[PDB]
């Protein structure tokens, strides 16, 4: 399946969940 950090304008691709929270933890998640 593939992943997209939607968040706000980024706009970056992985084809891992686990990928895809690791990078959200730049953004949000435990910030
Ligand atoms: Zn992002």
């Amino acid at each position: 399946r593939p992943f997209l950090c939607t968040w706000v304008c980024c706009g970056k691709r992985f084809t891992r969940s686990d990928e895809l929270q690791r990078h959200k933890r730049t953004h949000t998640g435990e910030k």
